[PDB]
């Protein structure tokens, strides 16, 4: 019998993540001593996902609200979660807000935020439509950046020195040269703070040196900014580099997530903030930011946003947010000092300063893949091959067991 | 002096339909009336949020079970499975023998653009852009803007609405459907056509079918208001399920945004369907690297809120109930801007205004008369002569048919 096939017959099966595979070999291992590290969440001591308590309440309020309906929110969002995002990372006292030339566009998470500003420089920015420009990325970073300015069209993506394998820390003098060789006008992807995955930032003193350079060879600073306050627990500290950048003149662009300092991880909540040097250009960057976001979402969901902005506006509602938040980075920071004392007290070879030295749920282990392999193999603790943990997978009652392997992992293989 | 790197951003164009609600809100004329944005409406000029859709929300939000982790990237399953069993309906072949596919995303827009994407990198060849993508003439203003940021490089029209019939113009549609080069992709309104309201027969959407499988046109269904061409979910999707039953191949781009009365909580599937299981899995991996880059993974909100209706026999039927009532609504004001206007003595035979679907009606406005009533009367609507029948209620009824009739007798 005569039968055409399929018009995506020829369509290849996309490869698999490997973590995806992680989790599902991890929940189907039976031992009942089994770690997850390779966690992308917040975690409580007991392994389990948390709600702030912040978070539960506003949603009662809303559920109790008969006033609210579900009519589209404008193209650019909700007026005043866009307001209250943006005060968030500036700071109230922010320059750029009192000179009215920052504006804000609410999207899908961080990931939209960075899918429509990449957009929206592929279009306009260094010309019109000039796909060419230089796009950097740090070696290593968050698997996504690559793809979501390799979608918006960039066909020049490079790397700039970040981790320094032998050091276990930042390479700053391999950053500051690619910084010094880029071309100018070249976009730079930084993240604000709790670099992910290193768990590695720069010290306010090297950013200082970061934003000299880009600042005399006129690089654009795109900042990803995911976990403000999630992670110090103080919100000033975290967002530091973006408003020193703001205060030396810069023009920038800041992703923002509401992802992980509120677990609206499933609401989708994020803000893309953009610094202009005249008041004018906010209107005009805006009008075509509309356009974007238009054939991409048409409009943002509300849910999250109404959220996020009653909590910033309401001041009890804000102080216990902080406290919230203060509450995840405290247990984070215990994990790290308990962890590092651990493998210093088992006199562990090599040095391990970098466990509390680094800031954020994400933690850059220097672990080679072989010692990962065997961590995975033999101890069943589960990790990504690159030597990341994520913080959160530690637990008072597993953090023995965990440093113990550690130990071995080091000792025994090379 | 350091110029700003936005110094040469243009002034970009207002999205008109997002423009009107805020000429309406910020207008201060107490008779001002919107019959602009397609939104449902109360006979009193109030949005309506569906009273299954407030239960819902109060037992989602007594659920301390809940939690905020992310969804898979494609999707709720729970919702992915009910929104492609409402469109194909419970005994679709195509369900039975599990080659169906949904991947929720941001409304029917968000939809369009995930499939759009799809296509652009691996229909008809790798990475083709020249496959012409065809959009009714006149369609929905974002159908143009989805494919064409999609990469799309040639967009063209098919005949569908005859301005002096004032009705579909098959003859027109058939011959498009001839001269179209093969695999070209077809963006079809399942029901209730935007903005003309008007849909082809049974019986016309059998020969439509009968070309497009010839010529191995693609079928990309929009179906953003199952449940208002007649006010029954079931006859609505008739012209998708009879697509699927002649073994076509396709994609439906479902938005919930009007018959849950979900504007904005951005809720959509996109279904498709295909020959065989194999290839959905495989579709599925690439359209899952697609919304990665886009929006990472979907909110929760509105899909738990139609999953759950979906799922519950009790819930489902109350919400069709609630369905019905805004359908007739709109079935009922057909004919009370008829019945008026033909006493008003409006020069004309105005009779469309009655047969045609869906929330809205193209009427045979010029651009001129737009301008004159939503300035001088403060009446919001489209320049196409498009107007949502909702925004008419008892009250301004009076104040609308006349409104149109100093029109076409003043300025025509
Ligand atoms: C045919 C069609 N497809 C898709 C959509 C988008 O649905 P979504 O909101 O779930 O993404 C609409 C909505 N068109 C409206 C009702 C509103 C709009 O322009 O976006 C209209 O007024 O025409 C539509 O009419
Ligand atoms: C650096 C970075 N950027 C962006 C994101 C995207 O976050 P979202 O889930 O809000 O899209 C993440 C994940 N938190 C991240 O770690």
């Amino acid at each position: 019998g005569m039968a055409p096939p399929s018009v995506f017959a020829e369509v290849p099966q996309a490869q698999p993540v490997l973590v995806f595979k992680l989790i599902a070999d991890f929940r189907e291992d039976p031992d009942p001593r089994k770690v997850n590290l390779g966690v992308g969440a917040y975690r409580t001591d007991d392994c389990q996902p948390w709600v702030l308590p912040v978070v539960r309440k506003v949603e009662q309020r809303i559920a109790n609200n008969s006033s609210l309906n579900h009519e589209y929110l404008p193209i650019l969002g909700l007026a005043e979660f866009r307001t209250c995002a943006s005060r968030l990372a500036l700071g109230d006292d922010s320059p750029a807000l009192q000179e009215k030339r920052v504006g804000g566009v609410q999207s899908l998470g961080g990931t939209g935020a960075l899918r429509i500003g990449a957009e929206f420089l592929a279009r306009w920015y260094n010309g019109t439509n000039n796909k060419d420009t230089p796009v950097y990325v740090s070696s290593p970073t968050w698997e996504n950046h690559n793809g979501v300015f390799t979608t918006a069209g960039f066909k020049d993506i490079r790397s700039y020195r970040y981790w320094d394998t032998e050091k276990r820390g930042l390479d700053l003098q391999g950053f500051l040269s690619d910084l010094e060789n880029a071309p100018e006008f070249s976009i730079f992807v930084l993240h604000a703070c709790a670099h992910n995955p290193t768990g590695t930032d720069p010290t306010p003193e090297q950013w200082k040196q970061i934003a000299s350079v880009m600042k005399r060879r006129f690089l654009f600073p795109f900042f990803d900014s995911a976990y403000q306050g999630f992670a110090s627990g103080n919100l000033e500290k975290d967002a530091w580099a973006i408003r020193y950048f703001v205060s030396e003149g810069f023009e920038l662009f800041c992703a923002q997530s509401f992802s992980k300092n509120f677990g609206l991880y499933n609401e989708r909540v994020g803000n893309l903030t953009v610094v202009a040097k005249e008041p004018d250009s906010i209107l005009r960057v805006l009008s075509q930011m509309q356009k974007i976001v238009r054939v991409t979402w048409s409009n943002p969901p509300a849910q999250g946003a109404r959220i996020v902005a009653r909590t910033l506006s309401d001041p009890e509602l804000f102080h216990e947010w902080t406290g919230n938040v203060k509450t995840m980075a405290d247990r984070i920071l215990s994990m790290r000092s308990e962890l590092r004392a651990r493998l210093e007290a088992l006199k562990t070879p090599g040095t391990w300063n970098h466990i509390t030295d680094q800031i954020g749920m994400f933690s850059f282990t220097g672990l080679n893949p072989k010692q990962v392999e065997y961590l995975i193999n033999q101890k069943h603790i589960y990790l990504l091959p690159s030597g990341r943990i994520n913080m959160c997978g530690l637990t008072t009652k597993n953090l023995d067991y965990v440093a113990t392997s550690i130990h071995e992992a080091v000792t025994k293989i090379q």
